[PDB]
């Protein structure tokens, strides 16, 4: 599993409506 998205920062596992994009930087996958 990976981010669909780039740009993803840590600060955007802060974010629940960019998690989704960003799940690799979230830590959820």
């Amino acid at each position: 599993c990976e981010n669909t998205i780039s740009g993803c920062s840590r600060a955007d596992c802060l974010l629940t409506h960019r998690k989704q994009g960003c799940q690799k930087t979230c830590g959820l996958c």
